[PDB]
């Protein structure tokens, strides 16, 4: 009549942006406590093998049956029970663990960061992706975010256009901002090593601070070679699809910085194991996102608050892209940071009206 | 008036065995809650650079001043605060974290295993070291422990005598027990690779299931080479003196099994990070001990209860060597296992009378 998991509801929500689809998880226990989680991805199946649609399918058909009736207060046991019968599906697992953590936090009256060991900071620096595709527009937007003291670290997505044009674009943005901001790029696996070996040298010699996943996660030997030739640090993102990938990447020397995404590792706890491996290997950390709304963003944040050091900051700006979220109170952003409260669990509540209005069904 | 750390007392205790020195840590908070921890080692400075004497010295002079006044409920912050100003001293750090975990467990009314995420088992298999040095005596003792259903996994310490005599000794013990028990050896770094390369082949071909730290932790390349030539798995023990060592050993391929000792890693939490690295690398786990009494043994046990798998079992028999401990109620051993309760914290209480009688001062 207390901690037993009573029900797990998965809801697909479509929210307008400045459309983003989220998968909300509502986990309820026998004692009335409800935990909220979020499994969100980008562009259907273009950025991962799990879509919001298949996440709901697999949670409803396989995850729920395994957890209904289980003690929600033993999260390690619940997640291992899942790992025993379910391969992959890390996005789904991440949402489920987030919900369990939120519920256990409420149950003990402690924020998730404390359940995870204890925070060493209350705020996290938040970078911003400039996505207009227009050099002039990006520079203006960056200067705007700087003036409003919202962001001072900017990320540029490149790789889709002609290499020299992408490079000129990013370099022109850094040149305009100078030392007033940190400029990084994400190539999303777009380049072949033949192109990256030259492009990384150019970006590194022109003020770009970090080069995220320049080539395919499949060119394992190539990522190692690029770490040696690139004068700028390389960060692994897509190369990490589970905690074990983190170890293998560190063993091989495939990247000097690891992006930490709860969706890719299977939840905050799994993400902290990936962080532990990176730290033990002397690899830098970055708080990554799959553009989650407030729930997923805070689930990530609470884990990041416990890290000794986050040398490369975070990109937890997902909520800032939504013209409307399903939360009664959005996360707090001020002076270049995301400020995380000490409220129990994830410290957020659902706005039932907006949920009913935006839920696909 | 609640969680602030009020005092930290270190007590050196000498207990008779079937003499063992323990370093008891008594941590008291402003709310009256007391946490108990244990920093224990073997033979003064023969098995580590920290002696019970220097552990007390460094805790009193450097650790205590850093923690008095700090919030005992944020263990991650407290331990990182220590890591910022204190190099090494993992045995001392282990005792301190154990005390903090015990106190926080009492504070929340949860066993340490739950604070660490949640147990997946309530009992742990416990091996037994046969140390008579006499083949006949060891066989008789092993058969005795089997009959009493106390132990079915036996460890033999070798390396001090002539190689062929040590090998004959261990092989004769396994031959007598047959498949009724698992026989392993610990060479404690005693052999040179020149000797180990031949000895491991002999032991592996004669029923020895595991070879613990056959050579010096300093012969890094040698440990890797032995993993290839030995038909029996090699376990790293002394090679692990911090979490980072675990990563480097996994990267190099220095051992296929890792011993997990809270004293060597700096506490239950650090030990779980080492375990996470091992698991991510496909390396087997073993619950190790530095012959701690009940407190240290249970601190280790609570961490081990959370591990998905402990393929090589544990050697948590430290309390069984003491003719008397400082605990009112000793740990529970039955049917080849150590049974861990769900009592708050480490679930143990100090016998004030025995402590007063055995404390060195
Ligand atoms: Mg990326
Ligand atoms: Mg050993």
């Amino acid at each position: 009549h207390a901690s037993a998991i009573e029900s797990i509801e998965t809801i697909i929500v479509d929210l307008p942006t400045i459309n983003q689809t989220l998968v909300l998880i509502r986990l309820r226990c026998a004692d009335g406590i409800e935990g909220l989680g979020e499994s969100t991805t980008i562009g259907g199946l273009a950025y991962g093998n799990e879509s919001p649609d298949s996440i709901k399918t697999n949670i409803d058909r396989f995850v729920a049956p395994l957890l209904i009736g289980q003690d929600a207060s033993n999260i390690n046991a619940a997640m291992l029970r899942l790992e025993q019968s379910i391969r992959g599906n890390t996005f789904a697992k991440s949402g489920i663990e987030s919900a369990l953590l939120d519920a256990q936090g409420k149950r003990l009256g402690l924020p998730v960061s404390e359940l995870l060991g204890g925070r060493v900071r209350d705020a996290l620096p938040v970078a911003w992706t400039l996505a207009s595709g227009d050099t002039a527009k990006d520079i203006a937007e960056a200067q705007k975010m700087l003036d409003l003291r919202r962001h001072r670290i900017f990320k540029l997505k490149i790789g889709a256009g002609e290499v020299d044009r992408d490079l000129a674009h990013v370099i022109a943005i850094k040149k305009a901002l100078g030392d007033s901001a940190s400029v990084r790029v994400d190539v999303n696996q777009a380049w072949d090593e033949a192109v990256a070996l030259r492009a990384c040298r150019i970006l590194g010699g022109n003020g770009i601070d970090l080069i995220e996943q320049p080539i395919s996660r499949n060119n394992r030997a190539g990522m190692v070679r690029l770490n040696a030739s690139s004068p700028a640090p390389i960060m692994a993102d897509e190369s990490i699809e589970c905690v074990e990938d983190a170890f293998n990447l560190a063993r091989e020397g495939a990247a000097s910085v690891f992006a930490l995404k709860i969706a890719k590792n299977g939840g905050p706890r799994a993400t902290l194991r990936t962080a532990a491996i990176a730290e033990a290997a002397g690899i830098g950390l970055y708080g990554g996102t799959m553009l989650e709304g407030g729930i997923g963003t805070l689930a990530s944040a609470h884990a990041f608050l416990t890290l000794n050091k986050l040398s490369w900051d975070t990109e937890l700006f997902g909520p800032l892209l939504l013209t409307e979220d399903i939360l009664a109170e959005p996360p707090v952003y001020r002076d270049f940071h995301l400020h995380v409260s000490k409220a129990p669990g994830l410290g957020l509540s659902l706005d039932e009206e907006r949920l009913a209005f935006f839920r696909r069904e």
